[PDB]
C-alpha cells in the first residue's frame, strides 16, 4: 500500500505545517502537525478541557463506531519547547492520504498547554519519530508509521514541504519527479529516539565550504534550524545589523536586509537554503527588526534541522531494519 497527502503552512510565515488526517468511522478528519521528532498521535478532542479549546476541530470517540478505550492507558509528553499535553487513549481507524492503519492508538487530550490553545489551525500531532520515545503508559504505543510499515509497497515515508505553499508526505513509496538529481543517504543513529544524523559541514552565502561533523536531528516538527553558535554566528556575521538579542530571544536582522543562502552538507551532497527562507519577519507588528530562521542549538542539547533546512530538499525517512535519512535538492 501507499499514501499521499498536502501538507500545507498554517500562516504566512510557514510556523508549521498541517496535514488532514481521518479518524474513526465515520471519518473526523482533523488537521495534524507531523512530527518527524516525537512518537505520539494526540488530538484536541470531546475530553479535553473546555477552557483550552479555541478554534480547533475535536476527535469525539463517542461517535466513532471502531473507536475502543485503550483500558488504563494515559500518556503525557513535553516538547522541548515546554509545550505539553496529556490525557488518556484510544485505538481506532486511522487514514492518511489512503493509507489506513486500524487499531492505531488515538491520544485524547484532556489537558493542553496555552501555546497549542493559542493555535486554532492545528488539531492535534502525528508523530514520526521512533516508537521507543512515545509516552502512553503502561503499554508503549506505535506511531502510525510503524504500524503501517510492514504494509507498504516500501518502508518508508518522505517529507516535501514547501516555502510559503504546500507540499507532500508520501507514504510506502518515492516520488522520482519531486526533486532534481539524485538523493543521497547518510546513516542515522536511532538512539536517542530520533531521526539523528552527521551532516558533513556547511557554508554560508558563495564562501567556502566548511567541513566539520554537525550531529542533529530531521525535525518537521519543528519550525527552524538550530545549529551550533560557532556556525551560527559565521552566518549573522555576514548580514550588516544582525546580533543576538536576549531579550528577543535570537538573532534579529534588520527588515532591510537580503539575506544569504545557507549551504548544509549531506556527505559529498550539498542542500542550499535560499536566503529568503531564513526570514521570519518582523519580531512584533509593523517592526523593522526580523526575527532569524537560524538560531543557535546552545543550551537546547542537540542540533534540530527543522523545517527551514528540510523544506529546502526532498528528504526520505528510510524505516528499514536499519534506518537511513536521503536527501535531495528540489
Ligand atoms: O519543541 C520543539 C518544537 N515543538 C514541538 C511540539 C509542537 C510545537 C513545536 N522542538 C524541539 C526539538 C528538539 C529539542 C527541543 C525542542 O529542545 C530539546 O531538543
Amino acid at each position: 500500500s501507499t499514501g499521499s497527502a498536502t501538507t500545507t503552512p498554517i500562516d504566512s510565515l510557514d510556523d508549521a505545517y498541517i496535514t488532514p488526517v481521518q479518524i474513526g468511522t465515520p471519518a473526523q478528519t482533523l488537521n495534524l502537525d507531523f512530527d518527524t521528532g516525537s512518537s505520539d498521535l494526540w488530538v484536541f478532542s470531546s475530553e479535553t478541557t473546555a477552557s483550552e479549546v479555541d478554534g480547533q476541530t475535536i476527535y469525539t470517540p463517542s461517535k466513532s463506531t471502531t473507536a475502543k478505550l485503550l483500558s488504563g492507558a494515559t500518556w503525557s509528553i513535553s516538547y522541548g519547547d515546554g509545550s505539553s499535553s496529556s490525557g488518556d487513549v484510544y485505538t481506532d481507524t486511522v487514514s492518511v492520504g489512503g493509507l489506513t492503519v486500524t487499531g492505531q492508538a488515538v491520544e485524547s487530550a484532556k489537558k493542553v498547554s496555552s501555546s497549542f490553545t493559542e493555535d486554532s489551525t492545528i488539531d492535534g500531532l502525528l508523530g514520526l519519530a521512533f516508537s521507543t520515545l512515545n509516552t502512553v503508559s503502561p503499554t508503549q504505543q506505535k506511531t502510525f508509521f510503524d504500524n503501517a510499515k510492514a504494509s507498504l509497497d516500501s518502508p518508508v515515508f518522505t517529507a516535501d514541504l514547501g516555502y510559503h505553499a504546500p507540499g507532500t508526505y508520501n507514504f510506502g513509496f518515492i516520488d522520482t519527479t519531486a526533486y532534481t538529481g539524485s538523493i543521497t543517504y547518510t546513516a542515522v543513529s536511532t538512539k536517542q529516539g530520533f531521526w539523528e544524523w552527521t551532516s558533513t559541514g556547511y557554508a554560508v552565502g558563495s564562501g567556502t565550504f566548511k567541513s566539520t561533523s554537525i550531529d542533529g536531528i530531521a525535525d518537521t516538527g519543528t519550525t527552524l534550524l538550530y545549529l551550533p553558535a560557532t556556525v551560527v554566528s559565521a552566518y549573522w556575521a555576514q548580514v550588516s545589523g544582525a546580533k543576538s538579542s536576549s531579550s528577543v530571544g535570537g538573532y534579529v536582522f534588520p527588515c532591510s536586509a537580503t539575506l544569504p543562502s545557507f549551504t548544509f552538507g549531506v556527505g559529498s551532497a550539498r542542500i542550499v537554503i535560499p536566503g529568503d527562507y531564513i526570514d521570519f519577519g518582523p519580531i512584533s507588528t509593523g517592526s523593522s527588526s526580523c526575527f532569524g530562521g537560524i538560531q543557535s542549538s546552545a543550551g537546547i542539547g542537540i542540533n534540530i534541522f527543522g523545517d527551514v533546512a528540510l523544506k529546502a530538499a526532498f528528504v526520505v525517512f528510510n524505516g528499514a531494519t536499519t534506518p537511513t535519512l536521503g536527501f535531495a535538492s528540489k
